[PDB]
């Protein structure tokens, strides 16, 4: 089997991407944030504290003839941005772009933190990291990809995120029309539960490539590109007036600037992020200070190849017995 679904930016900055997902019988369609940096499929629901719902579409398990309470199971997750959610668990039928999993754990939110409530466009998350990170207790549950894998034509999914435009998540096949050149594959460590790999270096604009190993994670659920402070300083030093602002929380730059590109290495191959992809717009409405899309990871503990980087590539998440990642230009 295969599946193919369009993913759409939630706003004019590509702050996140939503993908329609069918849950239950008859189908209830929710727009979920596909997140290769986490491993829980959770949704706003009829159980979510009413004051914490503000415009999201909710899953109502009592209206699904295939929903079953997973007795005793609870979940609770905290994300790197400080947001969180928790609740109980149902199993139900879940379909993405024509690919159907029966018995998928659907984690129903009883509580969500303010940033979720405040984002009316995201109805929940669909985790695509390794199932060892799933938070369900006392019986850990599998991701949608893990449950579908055996049925797929090939045990892979691909992320093709757009810049200011829709893109595609495919399951079970590699669309050879969606990228240019060849796909370069690189090793993955699953020891932390992430799609963790080592970039071979970087360049700023037309500058020379610096060969240096950068361990990080391919994370579709993180907006920006988080890299070591040395790398980030070298980038912003090429932008007149750019500075790190403790009060804003990162590097800012004059909105009048033209940003240089940023290149990262994948083995001997190179992915080029155009300068425009690094502009996240005014820090507050009407400001002439703009927020940068490349930020320091120094306070995180891990480097993160978020959407800013991934949207410049066609990315293969290869879930073969020894997983690997593939990157192509497009």
């Amino acid at each position: 089997s295969t599946g193919s679904a369009t993913t759409t930016p939630i706003d004019s900055l590509d702050d996140a991407y939503i993908t329609p997902v069918q849950i239950g019988t008859p189908a209830q369609t929710l727009n979920l944030d596909f997140d290769t940096g986490s491993s829980d499929l959770w949704v706003f629901s009829s159980e979510t504290t009413a004051s914490e719902v503000d415009g999201q579409t909710i899953y109502t398990p009592s209206k699904s003839t295939t929903a079953k309470l997973l007795s005793g199971a609870t979940w609770s997750i905290s994300y790197g941005d400080g947001s969180s959610s928790s609740g109980d668990v149902y199993t139900d039928t879940v379909s993405v772009g024509g690919l159907t999993v029966t018995g998928q754990a659907v984690e129903s939110a009883k509580k969500v933190s303010s940033s979720f409530t405040e984002d009316s466009t995201i109805d929940g998350l669909l985790g695509l990291a390794f199932s060892t990170l799933n938070t369900v207790s006392p019986t850990q549950q599998k991701t949608f990809f893990d449950n579908a894998k055996a049925s797929l034509d090939s045990p892979v999914f691909t992320a093709d995120l757009g810049y200011h435009a829709p893109g595609t998540y495919n399951f079970g096949f590699i669309d050879t029309t969606a990228y240019t050149g060849s796909i370069t594959y690189t090793a993955v460590s699953t020891k932390q539960g992430f799609w963790e790999w080592t970039s071979t270096g970087y360049a700023v604009g037309s500058g020379t490539f610096k060969s240096t190993s950068i361990d990080g994670i391919a994370d579709t659920g993180t907006t920006l590109l988080y890299l070591p402070a040395t790398v980030v300083s070298a980038y912003w030093a090429q932008v007149s007036g750019a500075k790190s602002s403790s009060s804003v929380g990162g590097y800012v730059f004059p909105c009048s600037a033209t940003l240089p590109s940023f290149t990262f290495g994948v083995g001997s191959a190179r992915i080029v992020i155009p300068g425009d992809y690094i502009d996240f717009g005014p820090i507050s409405t009407g400001s002439s200070s703009c927020f940068g899309g490349i930020q320091s990871s120094a306070g995180i503990g891990i480097n993160i190849f978020g959407d800013v980087a991934l949207k410049a590539a066609f990315v293969v998440f290869n879930g073969a017995t020894t997983p690997t990642l593939g990157f192509a230009s497009k």
